[PDB]
C-alpha cells in the first residue's frame, strides 16, 4: 500500500506528504512530535467517539419502541427525562470565552458559507468582505426587470437610474444628513474632519456627524467617502468620468458594502470529501487561504484610508475566516489502523484544520485573527456529552499543536434535538470555548422527521419551516444565547437562504432574522451577503437584543411538538407533487454528488427556483419520502415512479457538462441513479437519517468503477 506507518495508525502516503511538505513548514512543530501527537490522540479519543454514536442509537432505539405503543405531552416528557434524552437545565451562567475577534463579538452582519474543495470560490467568499451594491442591485431581481428596466447585453441606462435611486434611498435611510436627501447631493468635501455634502441650493452635514469614517484622495475632491452605521462600513465611490459616474449628479460611481464579515470555509455538508486524495485538496485550500497564497485570482490586500481628523488607517479587505469541521459520525480512510479500521474524521479535522489554521495567525507574504483565535464550526452534535467530547478533542490537540489552551474556538450549530431541548448545558459544556451558537434549520428538520419518523406521516417539506416546533426553536436558541451573556461576546446566528436567485424575496424577507436579534446569518453567495448587509443597517440588532434581555419565549412543550400531518390533510394531487419535488431534488443534487464530487449545486425544484442544495436538503427530502413510505401515504411504486419520471429532466438541466453521465434511460446502470433510490428505499435505517454513509460509499463506488 501507499502508506506510512506512525505508531498504530497507516496514513495515507498524500496526506503524510501534504502535512510534512506544506502545512509543518512555518510552525516550529516538529513533525515527529505532530505525527505521534495524532497517534496518541486518535488512541485516547476513539473509544469515547464510539460510545457516544452508541448512545445516539440507543436513544433512538427507545424513543420507536415508545411510538410502536400504540399524544400525551406529559407522558413524552416524562419518558425523554427517564432515558436521559431531555436533561435537567443548569444554573444561569454567563460565558466567559475571551481572546476573539471584534467581527464576532461586537458587529452584527451576514456571515458566508462557501465549499473549501472550490478555491475559486472561497476566494470570492474571502474577498466578500467588500461588495458593490450597484452590482447586487443591477444583476439580480431586487429591480424588477419591469417595461423598460430589463438586463440586456449592455448597460440599461433606465435600469441604472433605478439602481442609483434605490441606493440614494439606503444612504438616507442609513446615514441620514441633516437637512435635504442624497438623492439631491452634488458633490462631496472634507472640511474641519466633517463630510460636507453639497445641495443645489446649501450645503450641510450629517445628522450624525460621527457615522463619517474617512475618505480617500484630497480632502477638497475625494475619491471616495466613507461612512458608518450599526458598526457596519459603507463607501461611496466618486468618479464623474466613469460609466455610471458621468450619469450620476454627484459624479457617484458606485457605493460599496461591508458585507461578508465571516466566512465559513466548509469542509462538511457543502463538499464531497470521500477519502485522503479529497481531503487534500480541501486542507491545500484551506492552508492558501491561511498562508494568504491561494490563487485560482488572489486574496485581497486591505483598504486604505485618512481618517477625518486626518491619520492614515486600513480596514481587513477580508473576511474574517471560520472553518467547519465535519461532526463525530463518520470515519475516513485517510488514516486506518493496523486491523485496516477507518479513522474519525472529525478527529482527522480538528487536528489538520487546527494545524493549518496556526499560519492565519501570523503574518502572509493578513492576519486572520488577531487576537489569537482559530474559530471551528463544529456540526451536528447531540447534547452536552458530545459538546465536552469536541472540547477534550480541541484540548488535546491544543497541546499537540503546542497552542495556548482554548485557542481553538467553537461555533456550535444547534441543528439537532437533543441539542436544542438541552441547549443552555451545551453552551455551559463549552462556556470558555463557545464563539456561537447557529440555528441549522436544515439539519434541525431532518433530525425532527429522523426522530419522531415512528410516530406518524410527517407535513410536506415546505410546511415544516412554519410549524410550531421550529418557530420555537428559534425564539429558544435566541434566549439561550443572550441568557448566556452572548450579547458583547458571541454571535447568535440562524440560517440559510437558499434560493439563489430570488434576492426580491430574500431582501423582503431575511430581515426577519436580525429582528429576531440574530447577529448574524447565512447567506450561500457574495451577492447575497451584499444584499443581506441592508437588513443590518436598518436593523440596530444590539437594540433589538438588550430589548430581548430576560424574555423566555418558548416552552419545552413546544419545543417538543411533533410535526404530525393531521387526518386527511391531502389531496393525491399534492402528495403526488411532493414526491415528484422531493425526488428531483434529490435527483438533482446526488448526481452531482456522486459522479462528480460536487457537494453544493443549485437545483430547479418542481417550481423551476433555482435551489443551493447541500447534505441537509438531501436529509429533509430523503427522510421525508422515507417516512411517508413507511407510513402507507405513497407506494415503493409511486417512489420509483417519481424517480425515473424526474432523473429525464435532471439529465437534461446538466446536457452540458462534459462529465456528466445520463442516468436515464439505464437506470440501474447509474450508480448515481441507485445512490437516490438508496437515499430513500433506505433512509428510516441510517443512523439519525444521516446521508453521508450512503454518500460516501457510492462515491467511492464510483471513483473505483472508473479506474477500470
Ligand atoms: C451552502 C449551503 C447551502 C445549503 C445549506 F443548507 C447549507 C447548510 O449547511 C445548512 C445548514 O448547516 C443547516 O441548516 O443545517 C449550506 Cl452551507
Ligand atoms: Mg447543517
Ligand atoms: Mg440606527
Ligand atoms: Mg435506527
Amino acid at each position: 500500500t501507499d502508506r506510512v506507518s506512525v505508531g498504530n495508525l497507516r496514513i495515507a502516503r498524500v496526506l503524510y506528504d501534504f502535512v510534512n511538505n506544506e502545512a509543518l513548514p512555518g510552525t516550529d512543530i516538529d513533525p515527529d512530535s505532530f505525527w505521534a501527537g495524532v497517534d496518541k490522540v486518535v488512541a485516547d479519543l476513539t473509544p469515547q467517539n464510539q460510545a457516544l454514536l452508541n448512545a445516539r442509537d440507543e436513544l433512538q432505539a427507545q424513543i420507536d419502541k415508545w411510538h410502536r405503543r400504540r399524544i400525551d405531552m406529559d407522558a413524552y416528557r416524562q419518558f425523554l427525562t427517564e432515558i436521559g434524552y431531555l436533561l435537567p437545565e443548569p444554573d444561569d451562567f454567563t460565558i466567559t470565552t475571551s481572546g476573539v475577534d471584534a467581527e464576532i463579538t461586537t458587529t452584527a452582519g451576514p456571515q458566508l458559507v462557501v465549499p473549501v474543495l472550490n478555491a475559486r470560490f472561497a476566494l470570492n467568499a474571502a474577498n466578500a468582505r467588500w461588495g458593490s451594491l450597484y452590482d447586487a442591485l443591477y444583476g439580480t431581481d431586487v429591480i424588477p426587470e419591469t417595461d423598460g428596466a430589463e438586463k440586456g447585453p449592455t448597460y440599461n441606462k433606465v435600469r441604472g437610474d433605478k439602481v442609483i435611486a434605490y441606493a440614494r434611498k439606503f444612504l438616507d435611510d442609513s446615514v441620514p444628513l441633516s437637512s435635504g436627501s442624497f438623492g439631491d447631493a452634488t458633490g462631496f468635501t472634507v472640511q474641519d474632519g466633517q463630510l460636507v455634502v453639497a445641495l443645489p441650493d446649501k450645503s450641510t452635514g450629517l445628522a450624525n456627524p460621527g457615522q463619517f469614517a474617512g475618505y480617500t484622495g484630497a480632502a477638497e475632491s475625494p475619491t471616495s467617502v466613507l461612512l458608518i452605521n450599526h458598526g457596519l462600513h459603507i463607501e461611496i465611490l466618486i468618479d464623474p468620468e466613469s460609466q455610471v459616474g458621468t450619469t450620476d449628479r454627484a459624479g457617484v460611481k458606485d457605493v460599496i458594502l461591508e458585507s461578508a464579515i465571516t466566512t465559513i470555509m466548509d469542509f462538511e455538508d457543502s463538499v464531497a470529501a470521500v477519502d485522503a486524495a479529497d481531503k487534500v485538496l480541501g486542507y491545500r485550500n484551506w492552508l492558501g487561504l491561511n498562508k494568504g497564497d491561494l490563487a485560482a485570482r488572489v486574496l485581497n490586500r486591505d483598504r486604505n484610508y485618512t481618517a477625518p481628523g486626518g491619520g492614515q488607517f486600513t480596514l481587513p479587505g477580508r473576511s474574517l475566516m471560520f472553518v467547519r469541521n465535519v461532526g463525530h459520525l463518520m470515519t475516513n480512510d485517510a488514516i486506518v489502523d493496523t486491523d485496516g479500521s477507518e479513522v474519525f474524521e472529525g478527529i482527522m479535522d480538528a487536528l489538520f484544520t487546527g494545524l493549518i489554521a496556526i499560519h492565519g495567525l501570523k503574518a502572509s507574504d493578513l492576519i486572520n485573527s488577531r487576537t489569537g483565535s482559530i474559530y471551528i464550526v463544529k456540526p451536528k452534535m447531540h447534547g452536552p456529552a458530545e459538546v465536552a467530547f469536541t472540547c477534550e478533542l480541541f484540548s488535546r490537540v491544543e497541546d499537540v499543536l503546542g497552542l495556548p489552551q482554548n485557542t481553538m474556538k467553537i461555533g456550535i450549530m444547534d441543528e439537532e434535538r437533543r441539542t436544542t431541548v438541552n441547549l443552555k448545558a451545551c453552551i455551559k459544556a463549552a462556556a470558555d470555548r463557545v464563539v456561537f451558537i447557529n440555528t441549522g434549520f436544515l439539519d434541525r428538520t431532518g433530525d425532527e422527521i429522523h426522530t419522531s419518523m415512528e410516530a406518524g406521516p410527517m407535513v410536506r417539506k415546505g410546511t415544516m419551516k412554519s410549524q410550531p416546533w421550529i418557530l420555537a426553536y428559534e425564539d429558544h436558541n435566541v434566549d439561550a444565547g443572550l441568557a448566556a451573556g452572548f450579547s458583547g461576546r458571541a454571535q447568535v446566528g440562524k440560517g440559510m437562504w437558499t434560493m439563489t436567485e430570488l434576492m426580491a424575496d430574500m431582501v423582503e424577507t431575511k430581515i426577519a432574522q436580525p429582528r429576531a436579534g440574530a447577529s448574524t446569518a447565512w447567506v450561500p453567495s457574495p451577492t447575497a451577503a451584499t444584499l443581506h448587509a441592508l437588513h443590518y443597517h436598518q436593523v440596530d440588532v444590539a437594540a433589538v437584543q438588550q430589548g430581548l434581555a430576560g424574555k423566555r419565549r418558548a416552552t419545552i412543550e413546544q419545543l417538543l411538538t411533533i410535526p404530525l400531518a393531521k387526518e386527511l390533510a391531502w389531496a393525491p394531487d399534492e402528495i403526488r407533487e411532493e414526491v415528484d419535488n422531493n425526488c428531483q431534488s434529490i435527483l438533482g443534487y446526488v448526481v452531482r454528488w456522486v459522479d462528480q464530487g460536487v457537494g453544493a449545486s443549485k437545483v430547479p425544484d418542481i417550481h423551476d427556483v433555482a435551489l443551493m442544495e447541500d447534505r441537509a436538503t438531501l436529509r429533509i427530502s430523503s427522510q421525508l419520502l422515507a417516512n411517508w413510505l413507511r407510513h402507507g401515504v405513497i407506494t415503493s411504486a409511486d417512489v420509483r415512479a417519481s424517480l425515473e419520471r424526474m432523473a429525464p429532466l435532471v439529465d437534461r438541466q446538466n446536457a452540458g457538462d462534459v462529465a456528466y453521465r445520463p442516468m436515464a434511460p439505464n437506470f440501474d446502470d447509474s450508480i448515481a441513479f441507485l445512490a437516490a433510490q438508496e437515499l430513500i428505499l433506505s433512509g428510516a435505517q441510517q443512523p439519525n437519517g444521516y446521508t453521508e454513509p450512503i454518500l460516501h460509499r457510492r462515491r467511492r463506488e464510483f471513483k473505483a468503477r472508473a479506474a477500470e
